[PDB]
């Protein structure tokens, strides 16, 4: 029943798993390996990937989930399509992108998030909305055609009506501190409305769009890649230092006025600025962003 897989190289290592480029006797595949201790993370992702309504070009393509015995115990594997260009953060660190690349990455990112958020399939049927909860450039893969696809669903939440407010309350602050929405950092979320979790994803998406813009040659002069708040906080920032910047100081990544000379960049910057608003209700939806990116004909 186990697939003929040979592990080749370690390509990624997060808080829950190790990812390997491997061969399936498509030949090249990615293998996300979790130890037994991280079973809950593997099962959360496997449940998200197993849903028939998740399938989308801007969502990582899932092949299968397996259980594999080892000498020191057992491992839990998720086998997906391999994207040679790797995660978006590593891609933006090496490359300066063109305006065409920014339009492609930006719209494919918005389309993937809008699909996760949607309470219905493209064919009109009801579907469970999913909030990623850990949107960041390292959880986005760059496809060969220079479009995006979302990966890493280990912290994701299926917006089930049976969810208890007390069961959501702790949990607690989930995600990566650097990309947490101000209301997440303030512990000020209304643990009732379904849109409130979708709004936190939109703020994180806005930081990602800023990262893409910061490396686009259409701005003119391009600086070395830096993650959001790179010059304000340490490498692995705590929630308190992030609250001090994003909330107390109302801080956001810098948009120099010279970027706004290009009409496309100006529209992108106006869009993401609305998406990172302090007030979650003032933010655009991922569907609005995808629509604004489709309007970028001229
Ligand atoms: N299909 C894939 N193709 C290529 N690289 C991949 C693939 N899936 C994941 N990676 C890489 O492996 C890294 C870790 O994978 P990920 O699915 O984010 O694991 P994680 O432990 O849950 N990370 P995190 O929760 O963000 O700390 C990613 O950041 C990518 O660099
Ligand atoms: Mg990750
Ligand atoms: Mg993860």
């Amino acid at each position: 029943e186990l697939l003929p897989i040979e592990l080749d190289t370690l390509v990624g290592k997060g808080r829950f798993a190790e990812v390997y480029k491997a061969k399936l006797k498509f030949e090249t595949v990615a293998v996300k390996i979790f130890p037994y201790e991280e079973y809950a993370s593997w099962k959360t992702e496997k449940d998200i990937f197993s849903d028939i309504n998740l399938k989308h070009e801007n969502i990582l393509q899932f092949l299968t989930a397996e259980e594999r015995k080892t000498e020191l115990g057992k491992q839990y594997w998720l086998i997906t399509a391999f994207h040679a260009k790797g995660n978006l953060q590593e891609y933006l660190t090496r490359h300066v992108i063109s305006w065409e690349d920014l339009r492609k990455l930006g719209s494919s990112l918005a389309r993937g998030i809008a699909h996760l958020h949607s309470d219905h399939t493209p064919c009109g049927r009801p579907k469970m909305p999913i909030v990623h909860r850990d949107l960041k450039s390292s959880n986005i893969l760059v496809k060969n055609d220079l479009t995006c696809c979302l990966c890493d669903f280990g912290l994701s939440l299926r917006l089930d009506p049976t969810l208890s407010v007390d069961d959501l309350a702790n949990s607690g602050q989930v995600g990566t501190a650097r990309y947490m929405a101000p209301e997440v950092l303030a512990s000020a979320m209304n643990l009732e409305n379904v849109e409130s979790f979708k709004q936190t994803d939109v703020y994180s998406m806005a930081l990602v769009l800023w990262e893409m813009t910061s490396r686009c040659n259409a701005v003119g002069e391009v600086k070395d890649y830096e993650p959001p708040f790179g010059s304000k906080v340490r490498e692995h920032p705590c929630v308190a230092s992030m609250a001090d910047n994003v909330l107390a100081d109302a801080g956001r990544p810098e948009i120099p006025s010279f970027w706004l000379n290009h009409q496309g960049i100006q529209m992108v910057c106006e869009t993401l600025t609305e998406c990172w608003d302090h007030d979650p209700e003032a933010r655009l939806t991922a569907q609005c962003v995808a629509e604004r990116f489709s309007e970028l004909e001229h």
